[PDB]
């Protein structure tokens, strides 16, 4: 349903009920070692069947280029079923299926 | 000081360490799972912003910080009565408490 693309890494099958833990740390679900990367950067999950919140912490976040703290991005967000999205300077690609 | 500890009923404090992402919720193995049935699953997340100042992110739960429902928020000693804020996660009370 809801899939999320760093580079270098398989995709992401997002799960409900799960929060996701984004940032340069180790041991989180979605640990990327970028400099831009903040040690606890972001977190994600599913709000609700096909939407999906993120939510900025210590680092910033853009959708489409623009800034945001918190947003639900659903299928009706999307361009062709994708959205663009930027964790520090590290850019990533959410699907929706 | 910068020491920031939340507080769930009858569970020991939990003080809060920089650069860490904590998760809240019902589900176990969190940070801090709770058992009460008004909490989400995958609730919320709380993180040190910066010195002294939290950040509480509602994810599929609702929060309320002094009885005002938030999506995100930032707390720091400024927002304290006493050193205590007051929050609510679904039904569930709690506290921060600042040093």
């Amino acid at each position: 349903d809801v899939s999320l693309f760093f580079g270098g890494l398989p995709a992401i099958l997002l799960k409900a009920d799960t929060i996701y833990r984004i940032g340069r740390q180790k041991g989180l679900e979605i640990s990327i070692a970028d400099e831009s990367m903040e040690l606890a950067h972001a977190t994600a999950c599913i709000l609700r069947r096909g939407v999906v919140r993120l939510a900025a912490l210590v680092g910033k976040i853009f959708v489409n280029d623009q800034e945001e703290t918190v947003v639900d991005i659903g299928m009706e967000n999307a361009v062709a079923g994708k959205v663009k999205l930027r964790f520090g300077n590290v850019e990533a690609r959410l699907e929706f299926g």
